[PDB]
């Protein structure tokens, strides 16, 4: 009654990317642990190395591939589970959005198990097609498709569109049980030295675990107050809870410790991914699901506690690597007129007074700005260093945002924005991404247009009246 | 329930209200003699900022609303309505202001008349030349360089002018007690022909804006591909509006500026002053109809007399041929929502429409928009087109052929197929622009995603099936 | 006692680009009309469709291929003749410049016959790699190397550099006999409706007649000086054989200048005819008589091809092809900078009015990598006809103004230059026009004062200039 | 029969001559007390335009010569020479001036002393930050946005910076009676730190210029790829110049600006006033060489006292570590004249020269020039590196590895070969010196395969194969 479909990631050119997990599940079903008839396990192959192919298209082609091989079985009423890796995750989420956003109860997918999904993007996607194809994790010279890489770029418009659309989902309430499994171990033998993201703390060498999590909040900040005063009003929303687990000592790819690539028949019984793939596949109820959620999070705590400090030693060097728990902000800033702000300055603030110079030492990990939509900003931060120094008596747990959009207020300004200030701290969570959309009031001065019945001609002064228009 | 207000609106790079010539002084006196009902002090000079890089057209239209309320909110509340006499970009400004504030209830927009002097309603070919290069041109000597965002508005094939004009397809000013008129000229002030820029003397233009781009009588043909490839044509058209081409008038200049060259002494004989007075005297649909025919007659008289111009000097003899012209603005997208940038576009003619059968001399110019490279503005010679195509061996045919890439090939995976629209005398009209939005069928090959239950790992072939997906 | 090597053009993937001319030169030699041993005819094949391969690469490679195959025969005192087509011409010209610039008496090349070389560039190159590859004749969809396009875009730095070096050449005096043979016929099937250059008058569909000629002048105008102003300096290459053959396009089996040559039509093919004559030249006299005969063929061809009437059951059209002139402008200043923002004017008439003949202009192009290189394409006949009249006194000049202009605030600017002359233009010829502007800096850019009381720094110009 | 003349020239962003603090009046009164021989009226305040986009550094140098000739022509004719005291970009400008008029006859240059305070001789990391972002920085609150041509010059690894400073390799200021000096500081004025641009508080700088960029004791390093892969290296170095890292001084600001904070009430105890007065008194090869010995001593003590700073407010406690750093400026060309832009560069250390063996914390910052993509400037911590490399297990080794593209592959036709260079932190002939910039020019051997051109006398037409021969052409 159960069908299983594997979906790989980008820059994949061989179906052994799935390791030996497919054979395992078929072999496990033969022993009564799964109800998968012979021939109901499918290996998915899709073309991710084409510059002309967008993400939507592959989601359209996935639909065509599903109806093609198993329309008869879906008519009988079987439903399938999705075990994806890397881009496969976002692809299937798009396919669901393209075909079942508002009738998920009638979607033929029964389970969706995502392995290290770049649900909120990969920092390396901005590196390009050629500079990143050189990294042996892809290899060829110029590997993955440009349009796939536009999607995965941090602060991507399409990424925001699909994830804000997914804010409304309720998979559990509709009989769809989704999960996310990821690791935070760097396969240090493949660290590209002149591309630090490959050994970034908080990642498996490719995707940051905070980008894997499907538990995230959208925070909308609207500027108000006429010419003073009131200013910012906040409204926050959150996805439905999803089973989230950071498993121990598993990187993104590679036979050695690849989250899926490292699965063999011999080690499947003790492979964290193999073990938990199955337990998720076994879910058939709401209580079973929620018991798996509270089990997975417990593991997440354990692995991130056990992988906090690492001492690797060669005959040449001695090194300690610190891996904490992290967070991610995707900032979008628009205005009340439809323009997308691209020129601005954004500050995190803290202290009794919400000063931009007060955040604890070491709060920052990385700042990236999207190439196509420049006005999108993705910050990568150390939640543990922050929360540690944030939550004290004389800092009071404060954290805020200050956007200085441009052009700024001046004695000659005619269309400009004002300083926006927000004071809070719950915005950030460990191993979580946050989407902050900040809407500013575009302020046009009355001088931009004036009328006077003084019919004696005169020069048109660019003299601002210092008074805004309604 | 009685009285008339008049508000003048100038054009771009205007820094002095003498841009309006002496037309305000004239109308005040004409109303004093009983030819209009305009109380003393109800004629207004508008002055807005067009030389600011930060100020948008939306900004100015919004600022116009505040300027109106700021000065004549009381009178409007008394049941008074104003007539906007606009010049150049002032027209696009006022149209945008009706769209922002009163589209779906024009019946009580405070505007009763809109007389539009030489407005780049469908853009100005000069805009793409740039800010610095244009400020140095003889058409811009009288002011400062133009705003970057204003220039983004008047660029041929611009998105904003497209958005505004498609919205104006649904307008109906006449039925709502709003009488709009467009008046322009087609004479080149040859003393201001920029040498290294032919647009400043382009036939069918007044040195700045093309006659066809001033007309508000335009169509929108949406051509959708279906499929053996098929095409479905659907066209709509604006409501009839008064349109006049007056004799021997340029865009600006004290010599023959359509409004700039109006003095107290020459107003009685000035074509602009005469017909502006007539237009303001309309208070009925029948009066509107009568003016429509009378104005069209002036267009045919004007374009008959100005067909040839003989310039002789002690140094050279020259003949200038100004005919009647047509304009297209092509938009090209696909059925998945993407906006296409790479395509080849053909006009067709003959028995079954060869791209090489067009009459010699059909072409005047084409321009590709800088921000949307998929927007194509063609400028053609309707006389020569119609003259050759409406013959027995030509059978009065015309069509479009679009070749968008990636094209069909063994490289397929993702591509488009040719479109052939087969039509016409109608698509073209003299002194008229037409918007041709063509929706393509994006085809995806099935190997873009396939699933197979053969658990034996294998390489992933990028070879298309030759069969598209749904 | 002679070797022949064929060199092809860009986007060529098959040796048949040379038509059947190679077998024709082997048979003509066997009949006693040339002294070529059997096996001394060579087909050169170089890669032009690789984005990473440069013209410098291909030249360096030509030398290695020559040495790899005929080092034996070259030391035995044989020397070879190169018959080039399209970009193959510039390639040999570059090789020539890499290994035998200072001593053409020791170069193994004895003859160079160039078939429609875009020696001064091709207007098509700017169209891009993708757009050009879609032209059915060369069809593929993205084809030629981008570095090849960089060399062959009008006004490119490299072709400019190679050809400035060529004002110092004199192949004939060094025993080397050079030739340019081209046509001006449009193969009208290959006309691309979205790219009008494909039928441009004054071209063979790809190369303009004035772009293949090696008879050009490099005119240098140095603005000196409140006033005083212009100084002119013109240098010109040594004479070369230039022939415009009848009824031949760039490529295609129908009327390709070399591609349409067959075993059966070679005797009447204008190319095969004059290729044999060019190879038979062996002295100053043979070269000079050949030169003038090509001049007669050029005037005969261009007089018969002035008007062409094409006929179809759907339309009847008339094609007028005149003789055209190309100017290539280079604009720098007395400091080494390359000027990008400026307006350029042709001026004519008694007062040299930039506003003064109708139809003078055909095309203008701005190079994509060097923004300051401006290429004119002009109708010489219409030009000469309108200016060499009583009321226009045959005058022709330039005017340039680089930005910043002299302004109320300008501190680093340029002064208008005005050249008066006319010989700059000749039909079927390109002229390279380098203009050195005088960069003027106002003193306010730097002042010193012993008034030690601090004060704000005003940037208002003093109205004076620094040395 | 003369006295000396002194001319101040400021840096970029300067709209007011108070940028020089009160140093000029101090030098006037100090001369009045017999400590200098400056006649009244022989001290000049220079003002050049740094905020105009149309104005290049070459135009500033040109204008300086005209200004000097406009004001003190007959003074210089009568046998007088002037001392230059510069701050920020004024340093390079004068250096550009000397190069335009006296490159190879410094014995005939009217300048007798050059005292540069915070010259971005090798550029400022802030220059890459466009002239719009940079005018928003609170430091130059009083100043307006730069001219773009000054930025292009100040940008790290700019071609024009490489040219002037490469021409300065053959200078010998001391041997021609010209006494030049570099006196900088490394204090961060923590009050004006722009939190959106961390360079403004970068360790190893004063807020604008890194200590490695000020110094004129630098080396040019050439690595020529040879073989039929072997490397041949040629190192060249400038003549010793006075170098001083003075204590507790930032770039600008009346609080602790190296020159902006100078008043007459604090001049007697201002390190910059003390040492400038000493430089101006140099009148021999002897006094000069012993003045640089003194500056080396102060440079040392300054960086030992400023290694650790602790700022304590009621809200937070912080500790800032500042060590000694070195700047590598990479230029990459090939033997054909082309400029290699696409490549990757690995510093390698330890036995067997592994890229993955560099000492932890070796790196501070990397920047790729905007106008010339082939220029790579690395900013490195010398102490952490020298500490980790000059140990038994590391054998004191440091090398370079550049790959260059296209690389060796089945593509081939025109490609490049791996360059492996080995040497350094030995203290005998090392490549990195503390508080120093090093210039590294990398020439790769462009390799073309024989398939790019073949000839054959088999006259039967055939398809042309782009299949690489795997063998190269000379
Ligand atoms: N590359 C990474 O792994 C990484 C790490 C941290 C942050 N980021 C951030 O991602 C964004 C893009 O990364 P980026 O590397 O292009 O920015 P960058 O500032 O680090 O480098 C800019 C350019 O210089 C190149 N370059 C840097 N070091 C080089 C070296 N040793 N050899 C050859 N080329 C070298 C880079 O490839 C890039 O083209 C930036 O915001 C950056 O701060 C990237
Ligand atoms: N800006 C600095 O102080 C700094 C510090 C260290 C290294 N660098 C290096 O200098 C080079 C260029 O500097 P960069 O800052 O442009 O590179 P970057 O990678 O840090 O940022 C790239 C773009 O994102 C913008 N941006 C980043 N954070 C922002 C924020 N909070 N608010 C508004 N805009 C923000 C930046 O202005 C920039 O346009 C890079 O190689 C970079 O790695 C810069
Ligand atoms: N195998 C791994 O997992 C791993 C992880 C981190 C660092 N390392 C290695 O440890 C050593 C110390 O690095 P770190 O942790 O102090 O800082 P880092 O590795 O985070 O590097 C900091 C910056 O310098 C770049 N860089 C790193 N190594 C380089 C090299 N050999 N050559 C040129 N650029 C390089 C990086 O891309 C980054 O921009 C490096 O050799 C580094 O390659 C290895």
């Amino acid at each position: 009654t159960m069908i299983v479909i594997f979906v790989h990631g980008w820059s994949v050119t061989h179906t052994n990317t799935y390791g030996e997990l497919p054979q395992w599940l078929e072999n496990q079903s033969k022993q009564g642990k799964l109800d998968i008839q012979v021939g109901n396990i499918y290996l998915g192959r899709y073309i991710s190395f084409d510059d002309t192919v967008t993400v939507d298209d592959i989601a359209r082609a996935f639909d065509q591939a599903v109806r093609d091989e198993i329309a008869d079985k879906l008519r009988d009423g079987q439903r399938f589970a999705c075990i994806t890796h890397s881009t496969g995750g976002p692809i299937v989420r798009k396919w669901m959005d393209l075909y079942f956003k508002n009738n998920l109860a009638k979607c033929p997918l029964s389970h969706l198990i995502m392995l290290a999904p770049a649900n909120h993007g990969s920092a390396l996607a901005q590196l390009g097609k050629s500079r990143l194809g050189r990294i042996k994790s892809f290899f060829e010279g110029i590997e993955p498709g440009k349009c796939v890489l536009d999607w995965l770029e941090l602060g991507s418009d399409m990424s925001w569109q699909l994830n804000e659309s997914w804010l409304d989902y309720d998979c559990t309430a509709n009989g769809v049980y989704s999960f996310v499994l990821t690791g935070q171990k760097i396969d240090r033998q493949f660290y590209d030295a002149v591309n630090s993201y490959t050994g970034e703390s908080g990642s498996n060498g490719v995707v940051r675990v905070a980008a894997t999590n499907m538990n995230y909040s959208l925070l909308k900040l609207h500027q108000e107050g006429d010419n003073g005063e009131s200013l910012v009003v906040a409204k926050m929303t959150r996805t439905q809870p999803m089973a989230f687990g950071v498993l121990p000592g598993l990187s993104h790819s590679g036979k050695n410790i690849g989250i899926i690539r490292s699965i063999t028949m011999a080690n499947a019984a003790t492979h964290p991914t193999a073990i938990w793939i199955l337990r998720c596949l076994q879910v058939k109820s709401r209580d079973s699901y929620n018991k798996l959620v509270k089990e997975l999070d417990n593991i997440t705590k354990e692995t991130q506690k056990n992988e906090h400090k690492e001492f690797v030693k060669t005959l040449v060097f001695t090194r300690e690597y610190i891996t904490n728990r992290y967070s991610m902000i995707i900032f979008r800033l628009i205005d009340d007129r439809g323009n997308h702000l691209i020129d601005y300055d954004l500050y995190l603030t803290a202290g009794p007074q919400y000063s931009e110079q007060a955040l604890p030492a070491g709060f920052f990990v990385d700042r990236q700005r999207n190439l196509n939509n420049r006005g999108k900003l993705t910050y990568f931060l150390d939640y543990d260093i922050m929360e540690g120094g944030i939550n004290t008596p004389k800092m009071q747990g404060n954290l805020g945002f200050r956007v200085k959009a441009y052009p700024e207020s001046s004695d000659q300004a005619l269309a400009y924005y004002r300083l926006l200030d927000f004071h809070s701290s719950k915005i950030l969570h460990p191993n979580e991404t946050v989407m902050v959309e900040i809407m500013l009031q575009r302020r046009v001065d009355r001088t931009v247009f004036r009328i006077s019945n003084n019919l004696t001609p005169a020069k048109i002064s660019g003299k601002p009246t210092g008074k805004k228009i309604d």
